[PDB]
């Protein structure tokens, strides 16, 4: 999309699959269903990861953008 | 439907807060702010799973959160 | 919404203020800003709820708080 | 005399390399960023000491994290 | 002191020597003798503390309120 | 110089070789291409030291102020 | 009645000790600052247990690295 939009490429994933990782290591695993301007953003069916090993199942999640490193598409 | 404005469809609700430093909280969602600062109603804190301390009423400052889940009443 | 409007509750009552690295404080709330910063009278530095000091009267960063209780 | 983030859109479309702090590594196609240095890589790929550990496609790298930025091959 | 103003209590502190706690358990005693918006602040004679016992004096100095935690003037 | 626009100083090393020292402890050693305001900066031909052993050769890259701790000339 | 950034203008060109995160020092004459206090020392000096370490000459020091500033040497 726009070189200058990054956060676009969140709205090319909205009702998709995606892959959070946390600082500090952390990894979420869920459906993106919003996101806003500071990468603050709402999950459906999040599973909190460790090492590919899913540890906990939260349902739908609110993460603070501030503590997220990368967001990848993933199944 | 912006983040934030989810928070909203969960007030006066059971919600559970994780903290930086794997610390979690638990209570009742009664206001929150656009930096994420909120007030829990009988809120008790946990570690791995198991209370270890109730507090009642307080005042969580959004610094310090990495993410917030739905919750139960016991 | 009134997160902050809901510490003025407290102006004027004993508060306990938890911190950055599990260092806690109890004292009488006397005023805050939006930032939190905030200051204490009759104030005590705890640790594993053993009273460590007794400070009197002290301003607090809001910025290494993490969570502010109603005490008792 | 172009600012540091000039230099960021002359790699637009050409592969990078992405030192985030904790020592992390990334590569791949530097697609977008803004001001704040947050962006995205297609065929995006993390090291391990040189070695690939993951693939991750498509990936929007929050620039917080980000310790430096250099051309890639 | 006014319910919006804490930094106030500064300005009460003047003068007057006070106790400066800093992140990283590290802590400043001194006299107080100006801060700012940031809590920046400019003590005189000051001394930094370890374990309560002195570990250095310093004079006067400029200490950025960034690393503050919090600052404590006495009990009266 | 200008005793209230510390970046002049930086302005005086446009095309010269500098050191910057990063948060810890990392070092990198170039040529010093151009800055903004936060320090984030440019370099050609810039190289991770270690312990005072180069240990990469990075070639032009982009480095965010934010991880700066000084920068001095080379 | 003097502003702690107002203040250190009143050492500017006289050595000055600048402390940081980490507990590395820095020794050297205050030749500028901004608000931020991102700031420049000439003849510099960086300590390790009260031994200078090395002799940096000229360099400027980002202001979020900084505990404290004090008159030294
Ligand atoms: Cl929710
Ligand atoms: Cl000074």
């Amino acid at each position: 999309v726009n070189v200058q939009r990054p956060l676009d490429a969140l709205g090319n994933s909205l009702n998709s699959p995606v892959i959070i990782k946390l600082k500090g290591d952390r990894e979420f695993r869920g459906v993106l269903k919003s996101f806003d301007l500071h990468m603050n953003l709402v999950l459906n069916d999040a599973e909190e990861l460790e090492d590919g090993e899913v540890t906990r199942r939260l349902g739908t999640v609110l993460i603070r953008g501030d503590n997220i490193v990368y967001i990848s598409r993933g199944k």
